[PDB]
């Protein structure tokens, strides 16, 4: 596709003034809620586009940031 998960995370970091450390912080309550872990290292791998998130982390980050899963995956759809 045209857009990556990497691109979307970067779009959110810029538009919402969040660094990776902030996003990771926001996710922790949801990590415990869902019982699904996201480490700092793995998050940077998503941002730098070295790794693409599995469907577990797509859901996690999407609920954390309040965006749609499809959007977060890079698809050309509405954000909310």
């Amino acid at each position: 596709m045209q857009t990556d998960t990497s691109n979307r995370l970067k779009q959110i970091m810029a538009e919402r003034n969040l660094k990776q450390v902030d996003i990771l912080n926001l996710s922790i309550p949801f990590q415990k809620k869902f019982g699904i872990k996201l480490s700092k290292s793995t998050l940077s791998q998503y941002v730098n586009s070295v790794q693409s998130p599995d469907q577990n982390r797509i859901y996690l980050l999407a609920k954390t940031l309040g965006v749609s899963e499809a959007w977060l995956m890079g698809f050309d759809v509405p954000m909310v």
